[PDB]
């Protein structure tokens, strides 16, 4: 029920270059502390810039280490979250980062890409946009690869659940997906890790499944955090996700025993779709 | 807000069968295929017989390997899933066996242990009758200890977001507790991997906290098992767990591309208060 390229896609980087017919294309890559990991990530891309890809840039989310450095040496365009939307005050959290990048481009087609991904494959932007720029009715190209864990114990055992018709999706979390400048400012923007599991379930409400594709990149590679730093996903992806499903969820932060006790944060607030920002 | 033994109790096993105070005490281990692990866990356990423990059973839950013959050799008596309840035809899961266990005991109090324990310690059943037969008020005594992944991502995150008042209990899914035989035959069986999540809820519902303990076991140690059996475990976790907050679940087993496919079972189909069936 769902648009799914299995095998490395056939379209040649001059191929999709045509297929873009006036459109422009954005690459984002979001980026807390990555000094590690961000200059291989920018250098898979920047090949592109001029030619399929039109913009680059790093959006900083508060990044306390060398990764905003290391991105310029890379010749990466850095944005902070406060470049990106001055006027508003800053919160924590991924979807923040990702939201407030919508102001700080302008392609026809954004692209997101994690900068904590380990020898990233450089045809993943090609692999994405292929959907978007040449199959039609396409709004939203999900990635799948290959560890896992929120993925498999939480967000698809959830969705089966809850939105049954996205079990078909393999990866509804992952971090490297493409979509229209049009869907994107139409949709909220969950807080935190609930921007990807929010941005799927509204797509597919507002849209349905043939506006949604995932393209297989092969395997993948990144940090695999601790239990704990999951645990806190875990609930963020929850709250996000009983949200979207009508479900009242209280609000509370997850409490965990260490034995030492601490609760962490979760949050309720979307930011709205960056259309009223206009 | 929840009473709980954070150290090694101090009564001893003389103490504690005195407070039994003509009260029997009936211990289960449900056992489908661990032939490596059961005789350890009886033999943990059968020096109580006749002392504090009244009655250890082993519900041989369809064991195709040698779990039957190596619990017998340890002395213990071993109850069929069948030999329980013939009159009912055998549903699968861990939840039925549990269920089973009711009829073919006798005890005022009783006790599961799972039989997939690499060296138990030999207090587990002193430690976990010890709130039921001192305290009062208490029905329900789960453990605690120390891995716990479907617990971390799955059922205390959604504890917090639906049930917070259960987010003080440190392992909800613990499968060590032991409860009054009034309040196990009052509360219906959730099925498979769901039982212990759903007399958790359940007990909460009807009782509050107040009759609600945890204990500490120190440090454990089981079957570390795949990710994708998990997956399963989770989504009945999630099935159960959603039933008790009045939210529907659609029914649909998760779906798994190992890439090639496959269903997992759920059932949405509990089993009545054993009461039903004086
Ligand atoms: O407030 C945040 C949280 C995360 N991220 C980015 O989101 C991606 C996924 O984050 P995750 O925490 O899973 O990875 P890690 O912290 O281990 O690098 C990474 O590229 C992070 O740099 C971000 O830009 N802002
Ligand atoms: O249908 C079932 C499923 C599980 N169990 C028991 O429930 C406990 C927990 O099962 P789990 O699958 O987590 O452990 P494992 O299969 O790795 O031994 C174990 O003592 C199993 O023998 C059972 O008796 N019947
Ligand atoms: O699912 C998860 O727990 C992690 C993968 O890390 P683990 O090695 O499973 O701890 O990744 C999730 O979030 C990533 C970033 O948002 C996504 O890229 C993954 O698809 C998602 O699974
Ligand atoms: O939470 C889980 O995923 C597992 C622990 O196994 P893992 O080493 O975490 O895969 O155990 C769950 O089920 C056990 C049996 O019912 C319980 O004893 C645990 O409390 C529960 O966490
Ligand atoms: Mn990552
Ligand atoms: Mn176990």
């Amino acid at each position: 029920p769902l648009d799914t390229t299995w095998h490395r896609p056939g379209w040649t980087i001059g191929e999709l270059e045509a297929a873009k017919a006036g459109r422009t294309i954005s690459v984002v890559l979001p980026a807390l502390n990555e000094e590690a990991t961000i200059e291989s990530v920018i250098d898979s891309i920047s090949p592109l810039v001029d030619g399929l890809v039109d913009e680059l840039i790093v959006l900083d989310s508060g990044s306390t280490d060398d990764t905003e450095i290391r991105a310029i040496a890379s010749g990466a365009r850095v944005v902070s979250r406060e470049q990106a939307l001055p006027e508003v005050p800053v919160r924590p959290g991924k979807g923040e980062a990702l939201w407030r990048s919508l102001a700080a481009t302008s392609g026809d087609i954004v692209v997101f890409i994690d900068s904590d991904l380990i020898n990233p494959h450089p045809l993943f932007v090609p692999w994405l946009v292929g959907p978007l720029l040449t199959g039609e009715g396409i709004q939203l190209v999900k990635s799948f690869y290959r560890g896992g864990r929120v993925t498999e114990l939480v967000a698809r055992p959830l969705l089966a659940a809850l939105r049954p018709e996205l079990g078909c999706v393999l990866q509804p979390l992952s971090g490297e997906y493409a979509a229209s400048r049009e869907l994107l400012t139409s949709l909220p923007f969950a807080p935190g890790y609930g921007v990807e599991i929010g941005l799927l379930i509204d797509t597919f409400d507002r849209l349905g499944l043939d506006a949604i594709a995932q393209v297989n990149l092969g395997v993948r590679a990144h940090r695999n955090r601790p239990l704990d730093e999951l645990g806190a996903m875990s609930r963020q992806v929850i709250a996000t996700l009983l949200s979207r499903c009508g479900i009242p969820d209280s609000g509370v932060g997850l409490t965990q025993f260490l034995y030492t006790r601490h609760t962490w944060p979760v949050s309720l607030v979307d930011r709205p779709p960056m259309k009223v920002m206009r």
